[PDB]
């Protein structure tokens, strides 16, 4: 909109003079998405950073994708808006239970998924997205797999794999994509013609009501294969303006409205001030950048 010309025409002069690069998550505000150089998914983002000239980085998302960006980017300075942006699920996840786990299940490799804390993907064997899960498991030679922190998407590998998955922590989910199954009988009824898209973080009834189960990033090519004039889609709000620019010609209506309150901490008028004060920067220990960045580049081998 225009009333916020003046705001935009700031951000953009900044952003080239001080040579940052704005990265968005697909979760962001649209105002946000619409200001950002990059918007898609966590690691579509920090890998997006490596290949970039540009020496700072603002990341619009939560605390550990900017802490992803600044594992995969070390000598690049990394500021995000809102420092309190965090992930429940992931936080919801210790080095403790991992380590407990790893006891128990000493044959079993630890595929953390990327929303996990730094700390934790420290102690992983290996990471995941959402896109890439079934494949990584399917790759391992175990089969059994120690998995975390959501149980609905481990239960979906587990699925997808024939393996037994082991998920940690106990009942860990994300409360943003607890839609009730209901939701999709009603749309069915309302759109006859309407393909049902959802997230694998999705619970297993509403998965298996969809037409189609994948990552926010899957959900952005299945129209450019599925020429439906309506999509339903089962994830974060933010998820429909992505989908909506995209395809201009589609609509997009969500399945219910779900809004992740952390990931819309972040605003124009903090992100501003995040430019004017280049705060707050991403300060990691370089042993956790180490460490925590093993498994983030086996992710990448093993899809290679
Ligand atoms: O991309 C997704 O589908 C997604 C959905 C919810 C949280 C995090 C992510 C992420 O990997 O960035
Ligand atoms: S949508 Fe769910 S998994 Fe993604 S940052 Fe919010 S609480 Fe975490």
């Amino acid at each position: 909109h225009h009333h916020h010309h003046h705001m935009v025409d700031e951000i953009l002069k900044l952003k080239k003079e001080k040579g940052y690069i704005i990265l968005a998550h697909n979760f962001q505000i649209p105002e946000l998405q619409d200001i950002a150089d990059f918007v898609g998914d966590s690691l579509q983002l920090a890998r997006k950073a490596m290949e970039l000239s540009e020496k700072k980085i603002l990341f619009l998302g939560v605390d550990f994708m900017a802490e992803l960006v600044k594992i995969l980017n070390p000598d690049k300075k990394v500021i995000v808006p809102d420092r309190s942006a965090t992930c429940p699920m992931a936080n919801r996840l210790t080095p403790e239970i991992i380590r407990e786990y790893r006891e128990k299940f000493p044959d079993a490799p630890v595929v953390l998924y990327v929303n996990s804390t730094s700390e934790c993907k420290t102690l992983a064997d290996v990471i995941c997205t959402s896109a890439n899960a079934v494949e990584v498991v399917k790759k391992l030679d175990s089969s059994v797999v120690i998995f975390g922190p959501d149980r609905n998407l481990g239960e979906y590998v587990a699925e997808k794999t024939g393996k037994k998955v082991i998920t940690i922590p106990e009942n860990g989910h994300c409360p943003v994509h607890q839609f009730n199954a209901e939701s999709i009988d009603a749309v069915r009824k309302k759109y006859p013609d309407a393909k049902v898209i959802v997230h694998p973080e999705c619970p297993k009834p509403v998965r298996d009501k969809a037409d189609y189960v994948g990552s926010t990033g899957q959900m952005e090519k299945i129209p450019e294969r599925d020429p439906s004039r309506i999509f339903v889609i089962g994830t974060e709000i933010g998820m429909i303006h992505k989908l909506k620019k995209k395809f201009p010609d589609r609509e997009f209506v969500p399945l219910e409205m779900a809004v992740c309150v952390n990931m819309k901490k972040n605003t124009l008028e903090n992100t501003l001030h995040a430019l004017q004060t280049e705060s707050f920067e991403v300060i990691l220990p370089k042993e956790v950048i180490e460490k925590a960045k093993k498994p983030i580049l086996r992710m990448f081998e093993l899809m290679g």
